[PDB]
């Protein structure tokens, strides 16, 4: 079983075209202010209820945001912070692998994410699952499903 960090609903939609049995982990203290975190969270919840996904919602609090701010090249930091928490959760909950929907994400740097994931794997002993999540047309498939579900598609990465 694989625990997949979720950044946003559009990238979750792309991802679920190809992953069959996952637990998802919405953890993003980088997203501010609270109204934007909640907007993104509610869109993920809408996708999860539509497709009966198993999503867990991580901590979002003043403290959690301070931990992230202390951590943040800055995107390398940010992504490593999110995936470290994910791999910690994967070990706690007995998942032998972890991944992230950031791999679906058209803007992001696939080599940098795979490098971070492999480094975190070596630290925690949870296998990092890499996939070209946009491949298989899945990306345009995620767009079509976003439109259909009327899913919030954001306009910036999340942080201030
Ligand atoms: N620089 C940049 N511009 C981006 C995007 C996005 C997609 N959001 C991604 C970014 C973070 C999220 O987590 C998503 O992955 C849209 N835009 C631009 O905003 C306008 C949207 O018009 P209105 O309907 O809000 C339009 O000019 C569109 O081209 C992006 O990523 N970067
Ligand atoms: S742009 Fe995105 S990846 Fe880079 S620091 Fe901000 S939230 Fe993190
Ligand atoms: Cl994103
Ligand atoms: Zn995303």
């Amino acid at each position: 079983t694989v625990l997949i960090h979720v950044c946003c609903a559009p990238d979750l939609l792309t991802t679920i075209f190809h992953v069959r049995d996952a637990e998802f982990f919405f953890y993003n203290p980088n997203i501010q202010p609270l109204s934007e975190y909640e907007k993104r969270r509610e869109a993920v919840d809408k996708v999860a209820n539509h497709f009966s996904l198993n999503v867990r919602y991580g901590e979002y609090s003043t403290e959690e945001i301070r931990k992230w701010y202390t951590a943040v090249k800055r995107c390398e930091r940010c992504i490593s912070f999110l995936l470290e928490r994910t791999a910690q959760e994967a070990r706690k909950r007995g998942h032998e692998s972890f991944s992230t929907t950031l791999l679906a994400s058209p803007r992001k740097n696939l080599p940098m994410i795979e490098n971070i994931g492999k480094t975190i794997e070596e630290k925690y002993g949870v296998k990092f699952f890499f996939k070209n999540f946009r491949k298989g047309g899945a990306y345009q498939e995620g767009v079509r499903l976003s439109k259909e579900l009327g899913i919030y598609r954001q306009n910036y990465c999340g942080c201030v």
